[PDB]
């Protein structure tokens, strides 16, 4: 993203922030008001933005350059700050999950991406198809998030679910949809694109870029030059508990099954040891390889008329 | 009544289907969020729900009111049950509560706790999906959408107002004022309970005056605030549910008025007892509330309040029928 796309999309927070709270309405609640300010504020601007920017990017990259006015841009900042606010709502959902904020404090956010998109959006053709996408993607954000906890049961990893169906399954619904489909799927809308086919045949491509970045990040979790990774400690349904459950005999079935998920410094160690006894290293660099070949093929026979460098740019920003 | 009553119970199984069983590549979590539905929304009273369906009935021209448009009140009244199940989720969570209704809460069950937000935010989701499939083809579709997401959003400054009266578990007496009680009422319960269920109803009726909206939240704030306060007077001085407002060191009308009426020895008592565990420190609020004659001056307010409002029904002008409003207040006041 150039220092202009950055600059431009951070200038619309604090309207993003006046809007929400009120501001020459002259509420009759002002103390609640003024602490959902910094609820924002805390909680909303302060990360890399990396899908409210890919928002803007889709959108660039897809409208006619004849209809890239300042206006338009200014819109497609103003969706992915609504995706910004979605991704809020998850990352405090996780802080509330792991442990200022209140519970309620994520249902909040979430709530307040769609008085954005009424104040912006609700006498433009795109209304019904981006309030119905925001729906779909919530509904399926949640379903993704209880299958990835069906994987856990009082305090223990059940290493019986960890099967490669079940984590594609959880990496799709709860993470491609609102990170990948959804920034692309809002540029398409904004830029008045409701082709079922163009809709699908993007999706199909994003969810495979989805599958890599999940991969590669659970890769990086226990092989990454270190913030530490927890996934083994926290017993999550990695990619590379999946593949040593693939991969193990009997005997490392067992050290899975006695060492996966403990808070011991010990047993996190002796899963890394594991997984390098297992070849998981070798195994990852082979899927990297045919993974990017994949994608990259798959990239260059999207039809439709469908533009390839936008979903190259998304590419080369997850492999690099 | 008994045909309205069943009528719309027998929507529910359908909703359940709609959003469950109509994602075929994720059954065992298909399966388990008919079960979080199934647990949450349909026991016990469905009174916001049945009061969609009567303000529709009772708003609709008489021509109009088909099966079929009865039925879509209906679905419209279980969008409104899916809102209600999603927020006691959340605020049993919040309060730490044993019971809702005598039903253990759904984040007591075995393996939810902190995964109840989740549920929660899935089954408010939820009535969107059951929004698109009925209405996406009627006038009313997005009016009845922004509705819902309006309230949700006034619901939650309801909720984190009725916070800012606690401290780490301890009632911020300061904060016990009636301007803020009435806000919180207001917000967190009037809005919901009251305002949604009649605005969805003049919606499906393709009722769109911004001003007839206005007249009728005016009237349904008045009604909602009276409903709260019999609700907080009853947690104290029903004859028994068992009340544990004061346990829980709760806003209420009460500890409000109380605060109003207490001399400083009187307020050194609220101090030191109110919002404690202690079975004496609850028996002590309540000996206080009636030394400062709580129950004489909640009578005073039942009777005036209850002639203010039949008053401002009366001078309910545009097409607003007069006897919706005399209903629902029949139906709080009972009288
Ligand atoms: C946003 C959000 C989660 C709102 C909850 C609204 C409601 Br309604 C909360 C219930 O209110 P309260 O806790 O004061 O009494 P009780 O639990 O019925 O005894
Ligand atoms: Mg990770
Ligand atoms: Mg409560
Ligand atoms: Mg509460
Ligand atoms: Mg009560
Ligand atoms: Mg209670």
């Amino acid at each position: 993203f150039s220092k202009e796309e950055s600059r431009e999309f951070m200038a619309i927070f604090p309207d993003i922030v006046r809007d929400l709270t009120d501001a020459g309405r002259h509420t009759d609640i002002p103390e609640v008001t003024k602490r959902f300010a910094k609820v924002l504020q805390y909680n909303v601007p302060t990360g890399k933005k990396t899908r409210g920017l890919s928002t803007v990017i889709a959108y660039k990259m897809l409208e006619k350059p004849e209809n890239l006015t300042p206006e338009n841009v200014r819109l497609a900042g103003i969706l992915g700050w609504c995706v910004e606010l979605l991704q809020a709502s998850l990352l405090i959902m996780d802080d509330l999950m792991d442990r200022f904020l209140a519970i309620n404090d994520c249902l909040h956010v979430e709530s307040s991406l769609y008085s954005v998109l009424r104040k912006y959006f609700s006498h433009l053709p795109c209304y019904v198809p981006i309030i119905e996408l925001f729906h779909d993607v919530n509904f399926k954000t949640n379903m993704g998030q209880s299958l990835d906890a069906l994987c856990m049961k009082d305090g223990r990893p059940i290493l019986s679910q960890f099967t490669m169906k079940r984590y594609s399954s959880i990496v799709k619904y709860k993470t491609s949809y609102y990170t990948f489909q959804l920034p692309v799927s809002l540029g398409m809308y904004l830029a008045d694109m409701y082709d079922p086919e163009q809709h699908r045949q993007a999706k199909t491509i994003l969810m495979e870029i989805g599958e890599f970045f999940q991969i590669q990040d659970d890769f990086l979790d226990a092989f990454g030059d270190s913030k530490v990774g927890t996934d083994i400690k926290e017993g999550k349904c990695s990619w590379l508990a999946v593949v040593a459950l693939q991969r193990s005999n009997p005997a490392q079935r067992q050290i899975m099954e006695e060492h996966y998920g403990r808070p011991e410094p010990e047993s996190t160690q002796i899963i890394k040891n594991l997984y390098i006894e297992l070849g998981l290293p070798a195994t990852f660099a082979v899927y990297e390889e045919e993974s990017f070949n994949i994608i990259r093929t798959h990239i260059h026979q999207i039809s439709k008329g469908l533009p390839h460098d936008l979903f190259f740019k998304i590419m080369k920003k997850i492999y690099k």
